């Protein structure tokens, strides 16, 4: 149960996320589940559904305990239905242990579960805060925390699908160069604060509070780049002025509709880098994450579209703040720094880049200019 043995232990199809091998009950049930630092419950299906290959079954688990609680999770996109008890949980190919976790066993939904994505629930990564019914549904990594000597912290390398979620520790075959680290400011979700966002090497130039309305969080449960209104705006048009040797329809900017060219021949050239300036942990000091083409143009894998290379616009406005999600920590090593209230983000291993530019985390940068960029 050495981080060597927790390498390459995710895997994941293109904007359906990343899983991890879990048992749950006694006997052990083998199931896939979603890594989701987005959500703070541990989520799985527990009856049949078109989309489910399997399901928790409560009956057959000796260690099963009922709570004697429903729980009813509506969000924008769709709904999830359960009730809630505690089992023992374990993931092969993680730490070499065993704890007895909370468990909302999904009985209906609504556009939950997608149709081939190779997993059958969700593993909330983020704070009790934000856990349903409530926040005296202790979390997964909590308990995990609480019953055995696994240390605070773990680190994701999402690889655009595989890469690697090491619990209690840092890997350092997973990156090069140094980590930054940004605070996390609120342990709710994973909040964050960024205070300068550039596209080519052009600022922005808005007041940095707009970046984080009404709050930034990193969520590998999140396939896009999340922007609210205002900045979503000025960023799609920085990058239509960049890429301007070329014009797209309206939809591919929605995310509506594809953008194709023949295999090969993708103008990775035309398409600007973003940098996304993250608070530094000493004041008005930052570092920057820059972003290609390669992680924001997601590509569509499709059979019937294969004579070319066909991708969509990762990048889409949001009304509920910032999200960094997938497309964002694809290529960084990213340390979820519980014990230090940190998150930290180094080039990782499986990182993006052609012959032209490479995706990086360089710091620090001065701003003696800088109001508080929270809400
Ligand atoms: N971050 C999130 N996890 C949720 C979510 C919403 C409500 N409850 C949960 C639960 F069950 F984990 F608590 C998760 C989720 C649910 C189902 C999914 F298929 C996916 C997903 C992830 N990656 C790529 N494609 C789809 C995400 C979800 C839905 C909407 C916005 C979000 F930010 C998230
Ligand atoms: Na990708």
């Amino acid at each position: 149960g050495s981080f060597v043995e927790m390498v390459d232990n995710l895997r994941g199809k293109s904007g359906q996320g990343y899983y991890v091998e879990m048992t749950v009950g006694s006997p052990p049930q083998t199931l896939n589940i979603l890594v989701d630092t987005g959500s703070s419950n541990f989520a799985v299906g527990a009856a049949p559904h078109p989309f489910l290959h399997r399901y928790y079954q409560r009956q057959l688990s000796s260690t099963y305990r009922d709570l004697r609680k429903g729980v009813y999770v509506p969000y924008t996109q769709g709904k999830w239905e359960g009730e809630l008890g505690t089992d023992l949980v374990s993931i092969p190919h993680g730490p070499n242990v065993t704890v007895r976790a909370n468990i909302a066993a999904i009985t209906e939904s609504d556009k939950f579960f997608i149709n081939g994505s190779n997993w059958e629930g969700i593993l909330g990564l983020a704070y009790a805060e934000i856990a349903r019914p409530d926040d005296s549904l202790e979390p997964f990594f909590d308990s995990l925390v609480k019953q055995t000597h696994v240390p605070n912290l773990f680190s994701l390398q999402l690889c655009g699908v595989g890469g690697s979620m090491i619990i209690g520790g840092i890997d350092h075959s997973l990156y090069t160069g140094s980590l930054w680290y940004t605070p996390i400011r609120r342990e709710w979700y994973y909040e964050v604060i960024i205070v300068r966002v550039e596209i080519n090497g052009q600022d922005l130039k808005m007041d940095c509070k707009e970046y984080n309305y009404d709050k930034s969080i990193v969520d590998s449960g999140t396939t896009n780049l999340r922007l609210p209104k205002k900045v979503f705006e000025a960023a799609v048009k920085s990058i239509k002025a960049a890429s301007s040797t070329e014009k797209f329809p309206d939809g591919f900017w929605l995310g509506e509709q594809l953008v194709c060219w023949q295999a090969g021949t993708t103008p990775w050239n035309i398409f600007p880098v973003i940098s996304l300036y993250l608070m530094g942990e000493v004041t008005n000091q930052s570092f920057r994450i820059t972003i290609l083409p390669q992680q924001y143009l997601r590509p569509v894998e499709d059979v019937a579209t294969s004579q070319d290379d066909c991708y969509k616009f990762a990048i889409s406005q949001s009304s509920t703040g910032t999200v960094m999600g997938a497309v964002i920590m694809e290529g960084f090593y990213v340390v979820f720094d519980r014990a230090r209230k940190r998150i930290g983000f180094a080039v990782s291993a499986c990182h993006v880049h052609d012959e032209f530019r490479t995706a990086a985390v360089e710091g620090p940068f001065v701003t003696l200019d800088m109001e508080d960029c929270g809400y």
